[PDB]
């Protein structure tokens, strides 16, 4: 008698489940005066072989694929070695009898007319065993139950899962690039499709669940968007370039898990199979234009359950949609990583004070990076011909740590890199960064319509341009007109700088004061501000009105014409993809 | 700014570096309450390869020869494989995760002109490993400095040099 609509279900009844007249009978350990037994198994080659009770409607084959589809790919499992032990240590003075069987997991599919079960198939597929024991005496009679079970049960949990068989936002700031995100480990999919299987624990006895690696295979999980560009090799390469893995689908990395059962009452483990998720992002102009995700296997997860009421009804329980649950803590690790299709040239010299770099013809006007390293710690002022292009700066992770040679750049090939400065647009800015003294940089050049040839300098900046660190100094040329100018920019992160040079429109005569109002549109962000005074080796900033509130501010600073000002934003509250600055004028 | 005198030094750094944005590689294992976990390793064949850092005048030969002359000849030792094991129990009630990296030996072979370091070549060769774990809670931030290592350090300090040539 079931309650479900005609046609076919594949059911799983779960783990646990002993054979009558004990199947393949493997004997048991007397064990005596506070003696430890312990006793287990290896599921490998032919303590494996599932067992097939066909049907006319459902022979083997129908059994195996539809089973397969929806639950664990048994086929694939028994592959790979499982070793599961009990232990149990003998009283002071008494003998103890320890008694091993297999449990398997049923696998029934059935035939429903009417509201009622007319066909019936049977898999039993070989998981964990099960140690049961007594205490006896000499010439004391035993219950035959013990010994011997005349009908098929389960031993572990009441389960009933069917599954009906068919006639077939978040604002993120990062540049534009490709990133490897670890999104956590120990993900785990539905319906028990990664269960190693479950022990069953007596009181007073430990049970140990064991993956002992006698074979090193393995078998990650891919899922593309563009399978044309993010093909699997491509993301096991950027996994490579981003957090060095090596092995992907090998293991040589043993993880096993044990429980005592308390001495009153007994217990379960459940082991699974885990994996690490990783997501490669292809982030262009604040959107994830494309992504793709790799489940690399892992060290497992463990499980400790308490058996539920005796007197308990079965629910007939459909399967959930296929899909992941992480049982690990939450992570996102978020590393950016070199676009392999862009090139990399070098500037095999630390670049002292002063530094000039000619873009080379094989380039052919396309976005590239270069390479380089600084002799001495400081701060330096990085820009092209008129500040066009707009570079962006990036940085090597871990570079330096390793090999160097005083003087020349020791190209340690990471491809792991961190975004420092630089705006991704025409845009006419410079960056002022602070450079380390090992540590490898790459500075991005996008894509010039121009065939002009174009330099870039690498001036190294010992003045008051230092209160400009990691900011890149846009510059305001359109401003020569009473009115609301706005400029719209990529925002930096939180606690990050962006700067806003611009000349105030009118002739520089220390008189004819105007009033200049600033504010974001967005964008919470602490505001500065400077004047530049051109000298002979660089620019003397004197301060002016300091930590300004910028998000719609309702203010005017009375700022003389023809002079220059630097505006310098700290953005405090990310709202916008984009950051939005307003200068108005008013005379 | 080393305080010896010019030359060529080969210097160990000792066992315990473990090496940056090579931390969860190898994957963690998720303990529940009361269970306890046992995460290992058994260093053989793959998980025994060097790896060079070398600098001109300093080649893998050079590298090589230097190291195992005065330490420990890692290219013998790694032919026999040698396991290890970390366990670790989870509280009463509490989840616990746990995961594994390899620990190495950095070597290095420096040149001391004056009483500045002019040029440094590095060798890391596997020694063991070393679990990390911590305790969490469903919904619970964690710090990515326990996660992410940006630069290599040594989890346990030393600095050895020697100069290269009754009845």
């Amino acid at each position: 008698t079931i309650d479900l609509a005609d046609g076919n279900y594949v059911v799983s009844r779960g783990d646990g489940w002993i054979l009558s007249r004990q199947n393949q009978i493997l004997g048991g350990s007397v064990i005596s005066n506070g003696s430890t037994g312990i006793v287990g198994d290896l599921r490998v080659n032919d303590n494996a072989i599932p067992y097939y009770y066909p049907t006319p409607s459902f022979n083997e084959e129908y059994i195996k694929n539809n089973i397969q589809t929806v639950f664990a790919n048994f086929t694939e499992a028994n592959q790979i070695p499982i070793g599961f032990e009990f232990s149990k240590t003998a009283p002071s003075n008494k003998n103890l009898y320890m008694y091993l069987q297999y449990t398997y997991i049923r696998y029934e599919i059935i035939k429903v007319l009417q509201h009622e079960i007319i066909e019936r198939a049977v898999l039993y597929v070989p998981s964990l065993g099960y140690v049961k024991s007594i205490e006896f005496n000499p010439g004391e009679k035993i219950n035959k139950d013990f010994y011997f079970l005349t009908n098929d049960k389960c031993i572990l949990n009441e389960q009933f899962l069917y599954k009906k068989i068919l006639e077939t936002q978040r604002v993120l700031p990062y540049s534009n690039g490709l990133y490897v995100i670890n999104k956590g480990d120990g993900y785990i999919r539905t319906n028990d499709k990664d269960l190693i299987g479950t022990l069953l624990i007596e009181a007073g006895s430990s049970g140990s669940i064991i993956q002992p690696r006698l074979r090193n295979t393995t078998r990650p999980l891919f899922t593309t968007s563009n399978d044309a560009k993010f093909s699997q090799q491509y993301t096991e390469e950027r996994l490579k370039d981003a957090f060095n893995v090596q092995l992907f689908n090998t293991s040589t990395s043993l993880f096993k898990f044990v429980e005592e059962a308390p001495s009153n009452k007994n217990i379960c483990i459940k082991a699974y199979n885990t994996y690490e998720k990783y997501e490669l992002i292809d982030y262009q102009n604040g959107s994830i234009v494309n992504k793709a995700e790799y489940y690399l296997p892992s060290l497992g997860y463990c499980e400790v359950t308490n058996a539920p009421s005796p007197e308990s009804e079965v629910v007939k329980t459909q399967v959930a949609e296929d899909g992941f649950i992480q049982n690990g803590p939450e992570e996102e690790i978020v590393v950016g990583v070199i676009d392999p299709s862009e090139n990399i040239q070098e500037i095999n010299t630390a670049i002292s004070d002063n530094y000039t770099y000619n873009i080379p013809g094989i380039v052919n006007n396309n976005p590239f990076y270069i390479l380089f390293t600084v002799n001495t710690t400081g701060i330096y002022k990085i820009n092209a011909q008129n500040n066009l292009p707009s570079l962006k700066i990036y940085e090597a992770i871990g570079s330096g740590n390793r090999n160097f040679q005083s003087g020349n750049l020791c190209d340690d090939d990471i491809k792991a890199i961190n975004y420092i400065t630089g705006f991704d647009s025409n845009a006419k800015s410079y960056l002022v960064v602070l450079l380390n003294k090992d540590k490898n940089y790459y500075i991005r050049v996008p894509q010039t319509s121009s065939n002009i040839e174009n330099q870039i300098k690498f001036k190294r900046e010992e003045g008051d341009l230092r209160n400009l660190m990691n900011s890149s100094v846009n510059i305001i040329d359109n401003l020569n007109s009473t009115g609301a100018h706005y400029y719209t920019r990529q925002s930096p992160d939180v606690h990050d700088y962006i700067s806003y040079e611009f000349t105030i429109p009118g002739n520089f005569n220390n008189k004819d004061t105007s009033n200049i109002r600033l504010y974001t549109s967005y964008n919470q962000g602490i505001g500065t501000l400077f004047r530049v005074t051109e000298t002979i080796d660089g620019y003397n900033l004197i301060n002016i009105q300091q930590n300004l509130n910028l998000l719609n501010s309702t203010k005017s600073i009375r700022l003389l014409n023809g002079a220059i000002y630097i505006l310098k934003v700290e953005v405090t509250e990310l709202n916008n993809y984009n950051i939005k600055l307003h200068i108005d004028i008013t005379n």
